C-alpha cells in the first residue's frame, strides 16, 4: 500500500501517478511478479519489447544499475516505477542527480572519460537507423557525442568529473544537457 507514498515522495512533481494509482498498477504487478522485485533480464525484457526498432539491453542494463551500482539482484516496485518516469517522462533537467548516477558506472563517485562513452554508446542504440542520418556530423557516432561531452566539461583524458561539475554544466549548457539526453524520445525529437 504505502509503497506509493514514498514513490511519490522521491519523484514528486516528476511524477505521473497519484497514490491510488500508484496502488493499483501495484496490485497488478503483483500478479505479475508476486514477490514485487523485478531481476536486471526481467527489467531488459520491458525495454526490448517497447523498443523494437532499437537495441536497448545495454541502456537498460545501465538503468537498472542507477539505483545500486549492482547488475545483480532486483528492483522493487519504487525503483521500477522512477526508472520508467526517468527514461520516459518528465522534464530531463529534474532529473539531473539521477542522471549523475546513470553516468556515474561503477558508482565510485565521479564520472570518467571512459563512463561517458560506455552511457552514450547505450543511449546512441536507442536511436533507429533511420533517425541517425539527421544527427550532425559531429555528433553522429558515440565517440564524437562522449568526446563533445568531455571537452564542454573542460576535461582532459584521465580527469574526474563530480557531481557538483555534472549538475552545473547539464543546467547550464544546454549542448552539454542534449548531448547527456538519455530520455530516447527526446533525442528523437531534438534530432527532428
Ligand atoms: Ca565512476
Amino acid at each position: 500500500g504505502a509503497l506509493s507514498k514514498e514513490i511519490l515522495e522521491e519523484l514528486q512533481l516528476n511524477t505521473k501517478f497519484t497514490e491510488e494509482e500508484l496502488s493499483s498498477w501495484y496490485q497488478s504487478f503483483l500478479k505479475e511478479d508476486p514477490s514485487g522485485r523485478i531481476t536486471r533480464q526481467e527489467f531488459q525484457t520491458i525495454y526490448s519489447k517497447f523498443f523494437p526498432e532499437a537495441d536497448p539491453k545495454a541502456y537498460a542494463q545501465h538503468v537498472f544499475r542507477s539505483f545500486d551500482a549492482n547488475s545483480d539482484g532486483t528492483l522493487d516496485f519504487k525503483e521500477y516505477v522512477i526508472a520508467l518516469h526517468m527514461t520516459s517522462a518528465g522534464k530531463t533537467n529534474q532529473k539531473l542527480e539521477w542522471a549523475f548516477s546513470l553516468y556515474d558506472v561503477d558508482g565510485n563517485g565521479t564520472i570518467s572519460k571512459n563512463e561517458v562513452l560506455e552511457i552514450v554508446t547505450a543511449i546512441f542504440k536507442m536511436i533507429s537507423p533511420e533517425d541517425t542520418k539527421h544527427l550532425p556530423e559531429d555528433e553522429n557516432t558515440p565517440e564524437k557525442r562522449a568526446e563533445k561531452i568531455w571537452g564542454f566539461f573542460g576535461k582532459k583524458d584521465d580527469d574526474k568529473l563530480t557531481e557538483k561539475e555534472f549538475i552545473e554544466g547539464t543546467l547550464a549548457n544546454k549542448e552539454i544537457l542534449r548531448l547527456i539526453q538519455f530520455e530516447p524520445q527526446k533525442v528523437k525529437e531534438k534530432l527532428k
